[PDB]
């Protein structure tokens, strides 16, 4: 289930983080509006760009902690508030997060490794709701 | 995005070339008049012929070179000119290329792969414009 999936992802976190974020960027190419430095780069080139590697690593380290602190895929309100208060996220809306989780769930379903994709779908929806309550536009 | 799509296509160049060319020929059966040596054969009959695989791979390799040399999905005028001046392309008009890219985009949208179909649509339109500028009727 969801808790085991956190352990699966953490066991190969760099690769899963890269894979999933690339699946997000390739499913929704207009999302590069927030990452102007990623334009004109293949997946392999992005993986060898320091700011892509460092951002994706931080995203997934923190996302796994938020998932780990959740109860039944409902994140702590404090985790949603922290994400809202992040200065580097001033231009983001809940739709950016929604799209990330749609891409993540699709990636899990296509993987062939026993992920509980329905729980990740609920987690993404519950994170979006919590972000809204915490003040994200 | 577009650059990643070039890498996806190049990774399995011949297979994609055959499936896209077949998609084109089947969507536009009259276009086979330019390909008199491929008439009267099913998709699998064509794929079994080494000359079909060789032809499609050579075509698609050049298409990927033109795509990779493009800037923001605008091909180089010199590449458009090469395509206009090729002896094998005598008598073609831009409508032949418009149909190819319609079929290519439709194939991408129907595929399970995460192609940036909007960029390929724009690339096809910009290639048609560039072919006109390079002297194709
Ligand atoms: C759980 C989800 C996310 C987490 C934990 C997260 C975390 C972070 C952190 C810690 C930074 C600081 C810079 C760094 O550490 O490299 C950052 C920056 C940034 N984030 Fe995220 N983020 C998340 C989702 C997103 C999404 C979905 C987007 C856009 C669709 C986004 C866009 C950005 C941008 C543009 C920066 C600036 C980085 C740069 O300029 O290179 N973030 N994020
Ligand atoms: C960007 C698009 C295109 C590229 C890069 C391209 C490139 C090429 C190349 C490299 C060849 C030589 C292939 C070989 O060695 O067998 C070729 C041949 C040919 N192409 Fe194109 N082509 C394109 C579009 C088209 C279109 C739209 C048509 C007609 C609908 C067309 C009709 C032909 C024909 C009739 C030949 C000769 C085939 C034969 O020898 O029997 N091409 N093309
Ligand atoms: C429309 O022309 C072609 C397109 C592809 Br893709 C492969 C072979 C061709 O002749």
């Amino acid at each position: 289930g969801f808790k085991q999936d956190i352990a699966t992802l953490r066991g190969d976190l760099r690769t899963y983080a890269q894979d999933i974020f690339l699946a997000f960027l390739n499913k929704y190419p207009d999302e590069k509006r927030n990452f102007k430095n990623y334009v004109g780069k293949s997946d392999q080139e992005l993986k060898s760009m320091a700011k892509f590697g460092d951002h994706t690593e931080k995203v997934f380290n923190l996302m796994m902690e938020v998932a780990d602190r959740a109860t039944d895929c409902v994140p702590l309100a404090s985790d949603a508030s922290t994400l809202v208060q992040m200065k580097q996220h001033s231009g983001l809306t809940t739709g950016n997060f929604e799209k990330l989780f749609v891409a993540l769930v699709e990636y899990m379903r296509a993987s062939g490794q026993s992920f509980d994709s329905q729980s990740w779908d609920r987690f993404g929806k519950n994170l979006v709701s919590a972000l809204s309550s915490a003040g994200m536009k």
